[PDB]
């Protein structure tokens, strides 16, 4: 029995923290090769983590990325923040039930993380990328507020929602997270190594 789930209610409203600009500060450091090996369901990054040094960027990357063929078409979002998410997408209606008495389109959106803790706040996580710089990087950090507001603003009123967003770009993160210089670097690492690995999957 959990006693954090016995507390007075709280303030049943949409919380948005401002978006801040950061920087990677990745100064040439080792990237792993890669060999991209078939596997019988989709693919496996065989990534020779062994060229890392210890807790340098990108250690979170694993010796043996998997990618199921499932994840393919999404590979180069979800490698770069699979150290945060083990996978993505989780529907509103699996937290919040049906808003109103009839469903309807916002309760089958999926943002990439829903999370509820047990003092009955709710967590809505967005992760983007772009090809582009720092300026389209915040445009897409504001075109996924704009896509889930309206049903995290509805769904306020049942548990209080704060809503992050994550966009990152070849030179750094918009966010309003508050990120560390290691933790802006890893996203930013990761992105880097999934472009690339991503310009070969395309070509096969
Ligand atoms: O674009 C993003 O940032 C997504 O997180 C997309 C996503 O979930 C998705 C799922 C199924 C089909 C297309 C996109
Ligand atoms: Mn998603
Ligand atoms: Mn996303």
């Amino acid at each position: 029995e959990r006693i954090l789930k016995k507390q007075p209610a709280p303030v049943r409203a949409l919380t948005i923290h401002p978006l801040r600009r950061y920087e990677s500060s990745i100064y040439d450091t080792p990237i792993p090769a890669y060999v991209i090996k078939h596997s019988s369901d989709g693919v496996t990054i065989d990534i020779a983590t062994s060229e890392l040094a210890d807790g340098q960027s990108g250690s979170t990357i694993q010796p043996f990325e998997s990618v199921p063929a499932q994840n393919l078409t999404l590979f180069k979002h979800d490698f770069t923040f699979g150290h945060l998410a083990d996978t993505t997408d989780k529907k509103f209606v699996e937290v919040f039930g049906v808003l109103e008495n009839r469903a309807d389109d916002s309760d089958f959106q999926s943002p990439d993380m829903i999370i509820e803790t047990e003092t009955g706040h709710v967590y809505v996580v967005e992760f983007t990328t772009t090809m582009g710089d720092a300026n389209s990087a915040d445009l897409a950090a504001r075109n996924k507020i704009a896509k889930y507001e309206i049903a995290c603003l509805d769904r306020s009123a049942i548990k209080p929602i704060s809503l992050y967003i994550i966009a990152v770009h070849f030179n750094g993160v918009v966010s309003n997270l508050d990120l560390s210089d290691e933790e802006v670097n890893e996203i930013v690492f990761r992105f880097r190594l999934a472009r690339d690995i991503f310009e070969e999957l395309r070509e096969i």
